[PDB]
RNA sequence: GGAAAUUAGGUGCGCUUGGCGUUUUAGUACUCUGGAAACAGAAUCUACUAAAACAAGGCAAAAUGCCGUGUU
DNA sequence: CTATTCAAGCCAAGCGCACCTAATTTCC
DNA sequence: TTGAATAG
């Protein structure tokens, strides 16, 4: 049957709506659900990847320095340097002699923390911030007479500490100390100039951004040329050709020639510049003046500036003409004709200056050119600035039409069209379905990319199961991500409180309880300063409250063409003004004789109302002062493109992808989009539940509303004009009044089919990806009690924070948990006194320090004890963990990491009893082209679960896999507790959190199921991308994961 | 709507670093014991400094060495 | 078992290219 | 949101 497809593309969801194109009856509707592909996910990976390289290279830097000391025999395996103080050694080495153990440790400490190199350039006024820029500037003034080690030693004696925010210095500052130290220590130890050069190098040398990682990395490159070429784009007309450097000579000549060919001169002779004219212009003002003006070109062609038009212009109004960058950059230092008049050479210099990133590399590459350049010239060209970026065309494209630009008057696009050169496009004829590879090409956000890919896959599945639809209407989220979404919600709620407080203010002042039914009119009243905007006459609030029917909410721009139902297109005016106005703009109405005031008097009031705090909306201003003609089709097109349809870049890209696919394969499918503001208006007037608490079905419900919107536009012949623009087809009946507009769209009783629908499907995206986060980062120390139990040791930092009552609750509930309670009890009593004194306050340590300005100090009979920055306390008993004690030699206690992230769990049926084996991410090992589950770890866990060889393997469960526990179907979150056989799940049509809120249930919003002897039945279900359920069957547990 | 250019702003991918943070051990301080002091012993709580480890781990061999939390 | 509790690495500096938005000129 | 321990 012929149907209409509606799509609600969201951050997390894709809702589809399938309704009959004639019967208007809902065929099917459901939601596809998935994780938000927000940028922070990949950012975490890249951040961790970078962190590993830093730690690796820092270590490798040290090992090389130790190797240097080994080869010069200042360090051995027997040589001990434990009790040596680097700060004491580095200071002593600047003046006196050092031991081979004392001098070596000084060099090692320098090599470890070598400081910054790039920030050091510019000073910054200390705005009391802890930024690197301000800190470097701060230390520089303190190092005006002292070396780094001297300053650190002073801080170590005076403040008792060195490490922290203040320990940020320039690399050159450390190097300046190192040289001085090496200069003093040179005579005492047998070293050469190779030793001092090598160490200083090692101390300061770091890879550049264009050098990248070493030889092995898949993120690396072999040279600067390969590096830049892979990054740069390709030509528009020659896809196989790499783009040209932005500031090549022929590139700017191409730019300049286009400027001259676009010029129009009003004179007796030709209006377009002749060849010889452009030649003279190029030679006399373009190759002579860096920034060509309109006067110079006018003086050259012997006309006035006023006769010249069609030139590019800046925001100021000043004419903009192409600057010959390379020409003037080289001319300013070399005026030789051998170089300047060599276009090919200037091209090559431009390429080298742009591709390579350092003066030294420029010099070498320019020298390899074997041109007529002097070495003094080359070393001078290598310091030129601004050579960055690419041209959108290749040199092949530029050189091809360069003669055409000289001798003709056609610009680049005219010539390319004449030469039958069409921009690169992707063919979709060999495609059996809508591709998903092209998505990342025209996308900007990772969130949108996933939502688009899923949306396409939904469409492909729909057209496979239901056939091709005639109409596809799509809506996209207004938010770019969930963080932006919450921000919108907060702003919404804030405005709601303000308006609600405003209403309560009125009902308490006037006593009129009518105010709660006049919110929109009251909101307009305050926004218009109590004045009818069409008559500029005062609107008494008391009269508005008593007689609201005398004041009408009018639409500024008629919705028949504007399709705007928002607050921005609404004004509170007197009923007379709204009647006389009719279907016109304020401009069209106030210009007529039907009005009481002039448009100019109106325009003045609006502009002053649009300025200042609490001003009118900016969109309201553009509406109230609309001076274009409504009946013009071009004007109507702009309103539809803004308020009715969605013309955002992402939307257009996807919409073009679909239209191009259907066009190429000759498939008669009409694709369109719709603004969310209009669908919200429909949902509002069609009387849907304002509180969206039904769960995921709202996405599918929205899609049905969107699909219904498409149906309305095909039914009415007055909407045929607007419907044609939505489908973007080339080219009449129309909506004439406000009343006609309401009759068409506001049809609550005609959409009862949607609300009665109770057959929604749901599809949750299953995550089977190996090698995600294996474990939490935090390292934990352990202790053993008298019972022989191993206990986890936790830290309690930030004791002096305002809203931190962790210590307060800890002492009140379990004082014995503190390690301070057992060891050093005198300090504990000192803390208890502070705790007992501020029991009313949230954080006793906060209120204490907020008054005395002093912190809690360790007990000392001389009142000189150290400050307490954090407190250790015993946590839970150690169980599931990762033992990494071996990384710490002679450690008295275990050192562990916690939270072993589960990959999946395999359910076994063992002698009428359901059991399962938990597969951890740590248990999945990567190989060259595939991931394998550790067979030793699997059998081990299979033994720790009392699984027998007789047991029957049921199924494996990953995240968002559908599991049916005792007749109840859930979706899998993951293994919550391996030892206790507890897995966490969630509901399918809704979140369990919201499910409890609707039921007003105060229980903790987590569903934990226990797989034990009481467990009766376990079945694995699954869905397609549409949400159609089906049961599965398997023979053995999957061990090989292809990735 | 599309082509090129100028300016301003924005997004992503990738690269290069900085100073922190967690943990162990050692030293010191703090606490306890003895002593006239020196110092020794105990404790490992609190702080400071150094060295080392920091997703499990896998390559690599004198290296500005390399991979391991993303997408599909 | 249910109901409850705890806690989970972080800031700052620079660079390359790709893409997008807005404004301006020409043409297709 | 989620590993996972813990009181009852
Ligand atoms: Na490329
Ligand atoms: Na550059
Ligand atoms: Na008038
Ligand atoms: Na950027
Ligand atoms: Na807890």
């Amino acid at each position: 049957r012929n149907y209409i497809l509606g799509l609600d593309i969201g951050i997390t969801s894709v809702g589809y709506g399938i309704i009959d194109y004639e019967t208007r009856d809902v065929i099917d509707a459901g939601v596809r659900l998935f994780k938000e592909a927000n940028v922070e996910n990949n950012e975490g990976r890249r951040s961790k990847r970078g962190a590993r390289r830093l730690k690796r290279r820092r270590r490798h830097r040290i090992q090389r320095v130790k190797k240097l000391l080994f080869d010069y025999n200042l360090l051995t395996d027997h040589s001990e340097l434990s009790g040596i103080n680097p700060y004491e050694a580095r200071v002593k080495g600047l003046s006196q002699k050092l031991s081979e153990e004392e001098f070596s440790a000084a060099l090692l400490h320098l090599a470890k923390r070598r400081g910054v190199h790039n920030v050091n350039e510019v000073e910054e006024d200390t705005g009391n911030e802890l930024s690197t820029k301000e800190q470097i500037s701060r230390n520089s003034k303190a190092l005006e007479e002292k070396y780094v080690a001297e300053l650190q030693l002073e801080r170590l004696k005076k403040d008792g500490e060195v490490r922290g925010s203040i320990n940020r210095f320039k690399t050159s500052d450390y190097v300046k100390e190192a040289k001085q130290l090496l200069k003093v220590q040179k005579a005492y130890h047998q070293l050469d100039q190779s030793f001092i050069d090598t160490y200083i190098d090692l101390l300061e040398t770091r890879r550049t951004y264009y050098e990248g990682p070493g030889e092995g990395s898949p993120f690396g490159w072999k040279d600067i040329k390969e590096w830049y070429e892979m990054l740069m784009g390709h030509c528009t007309y020659f896809p196989e050709e790499l783009r040209s450097v932005k500031y090549a000579y022929n590139a700017d000549l191409y730019n300049a020639l286009n400027d001259l060919n676009n010029l129009v001169i009003t004179r007796d002779e030709n209006e377009k510049l002749e060849y010889y004219e452009k030649f003279q212009i190029i030679e006399n003002v373009f190759k002579q003046k860096k920034k060509p003006t309109l006067k110079q070109i006018a003086k050259e062609i012997l006309v006035n500036e006023e006769d010249i038009k069609g030139y590019r212009v800046t925001s100021t109004g000043k004419p903009e003409f192409t600057n010959l960058k390379v020409y003037h950059d080289i001319k300013d230092i070399t005026a030789r004709k051998e170089i300047i008049e060599n276009a090919e050479l200037l091209d090559q210099i431009a390429k080298i200056l742009t591709i390579y990133q350092s003066s030294e590399d420029i010099q070498e590459e320019l020298t390899n050119l074997n041109s007529e350049l002097t070495q003094e010239e080359i070393e001078q060209i290598s310091n030129l600035k601004g050579y960055t970026g690419t041209h959108n065309l290749s040199l092949k494209a530029i050189n091809l039409i360069l003669d055409e630009l000289w001798h003709t008057n056609d610009n680049q696009i005219a010539i390319f069209n004449r030469l039958k050169l069409v921009p690169k496009k992707v063919d979709l004829s060999q495609q059996k379905e809508i591709p998903t590879t092209l998505v990342d090409d025209f996308i900007l956000s990772p969130v949108v990319k996933r939502s688009f890919i899923q949306s396409i896959k939904v469409i492909n599945a729909i057209i496979k199961k239901y056939g091709l639809p005639n109409d596809i209407i799509i809506e996209l989220a207004r938010e770019k991500n969930s963080k932006d979404a919450q921000k919108m919600i907060n702003e919404m709620q804030k405005r709601n409180r303000q308006t609600n407080e405003r209403i309560e203010e009125i009902i308490r002042t006037t006593g009129k309880e009518n105010a709660k039914y006049l919110i929109e009119k009251i909101k307009l009243h305050d926004m218009q300063e109590g004045k009818c905007l069409y008559s500029l006459e005062a609107i008494p609030l008391e009269d508005l409250l008593n007689n609201p029917f005398n004041y009408e909410v009018d639409h500024i721009i008629p919705r028949s063409v504007s399709f705007d139902n928002s607050f921005n297109n609404k004004v509170l005016v007197k009923q007379e003004e709204a009647s006389k106005k009719g279907n016109r703009t304020p401009f069209q109405y106030l210009s007529s004789s039907d009005s009481k005031i002039s448009y100019e008097t109106f325009k003045k009031h609006i502009l002053n109302l649009a300025k200042g705090k609490g001003r009118i909306s900016k969109t309201k201003k553009e509406y109230l002062l609309e001076e274009r003609d409504i009946n013009r089709f071009s004007v109507q097109k702009d309103f539809i493109n803004r308020n009715l349809v969605d013309t955002r870049y992402a939307t257009r890209g996807l919409m073009n992808l679909l239209r191009s696919y259907f066009r190429v394969n000759n498939l008669d499918v009409k694709v369109k989009s719709i603004n969310g503001g209009f669908t919200s208006f429909l949902r509002r007037k069609w009387k849907f539940k304002k509180e969206r608490n039904k769960g995921y079905k709202h996405h599918a419900e929205d899609a049905l509303i969107i699909a219904n919107a498409d149906f309305i536009f095909k039914e009415w012949k007055k909407l045929d004009k607007a419907k044609k623009v939505m489908e973007n087809q080339m080219f009449m009946p129309e909506i004439e009044t406000e009343q006609e507009y309401k009759e068409i769209f506001i049809t609550p009783h005609q959409i009862k089919h949607i609300k009665d629908f109770k057959d929604y499907k749901y599809s949750h995206r299953v995550d089977k990806k190996p090698n995600r986060e294996l474990i939490n980062d935090t390292l934990y120390s352990t202790r053993k009690d008298d019972k022989g139990n191993t206990l986890i040791v936790n830290n309690l930092n930030g004791l002096y924070d305002k809203d931190n009552d962790k210590l307060k609750k800890l002492i009140n509930k379990s004082p014995e948990k503190l390690l301070m309670y057992h060891h050093d009890p005198q300090t504990y009593q000192k803390l208890k006194l502070i705790m007992e004194q501020y029991g009313d306050e949230k954080n006793p340590l906060y209120k204490y320090y907020e008054e005395t300005g002093n912190y809690l100090t360790k007990y000392s009979k001389k009142d000189n004890g150290p400050v307490i920055k954090k407190i250790k306390y015993y946590g839970n008993k150690l169980n599931a963990h990762l033992d990494i004690t071996d990384d710490y030699p002679n450690s008295r206690n275990k050192v562990v990491k916690l939270s072993l992230k589960p990959y999946r769990f395999d359910v076994y049926l063992d002698n009428g009893v359901y059991k399962f084996v938990t597969v951890k991410n740590l248990d999945v090992i990567k190989k060259e082209n595939y991931y394998e589950v550790n067979s030793k770890a699997y059998e081990e866990a299979k033994k720790l679960k009392k699984i027998s060889n007789q047991a029957e393997f049921i199924a494996s469960f990953y995240n968002n896999d559908l599991i049916k526990i005792n007749g109840e179907l859930y979706r899998v979150i993951g293994v919550n507790n391996d030892l206790l056989n507890r897995i966490e799940v969630n509901m399918i049509d809704i979140t369990y959190r919201e499910y409890l809120e609707n039921m007003n249930d105060k229980r903790p919003p987590r569903i934990i199921k226990t797989i034990a002897s009481k467990t009766q039945s376990i079945k694995k279900y699954s869905t397609d991308i549409l949400g159609n359920l089906y049961e599965v069957k398997s023979k053995k547990h999957p061990q090989i994961i292809k990735k």
